[PDB]
């Protein structure tokens, strides 16, 4: 409700807009780690993020401030850059997003 995380809603809301979906789409909801025959997911990634928890927890009022809100976007994209080998196509595109990001968040009110 305060101005700065009125500006951590919006980017919230880009990131989940049709605008990104072409890049977005592997962060929306968990990582299925099971689903995906990734079995080393969970020893590898202490700390899951994504933009479905990012929202309920906007939605919760979790977020105290605009660098809590940063913090778990950009765990999100550590986590990916972590697990991943950087020539897979979901770095790519965790790399797009993140310049989406980065670039809006910069431009936080005062
Ligand atoms: C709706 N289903 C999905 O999102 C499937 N995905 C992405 C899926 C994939 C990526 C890597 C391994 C195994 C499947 C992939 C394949 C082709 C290109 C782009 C991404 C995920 O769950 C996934 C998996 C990991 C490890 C990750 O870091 N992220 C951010 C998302």
């Amino acid at each position: 409700l305060s101005e700065q995380l009125k500006h951590c809603n919006g980017i919230l809301k880009e990131l989940l807009s049709k605008k990104h979906a072409a890049y977005a789409w592997p962060f929306y909801k968990p990582v299925d780690a099971s689903a995906l025959g990734l079995h080393d997911y969970h020893d590898i990634i202490k700390h899951p993020m994504d933009l479905s928890t990012v929202k309920r927890k906007m939605e919760n009022r979790d977020y105290r401030d605009a660098q809590e809100f940063a913090a778990d976007v950009r765990l999100m994209f550590s986590n990916c850059y972590k697990y991943n080998p950087p020539d897979h196509d979901v770095v790519a595109m965790a790399r797009k997003l993140q310049d989406v990001f980065e670039f809006r968040y910069a431009k936080m009110p005062d």
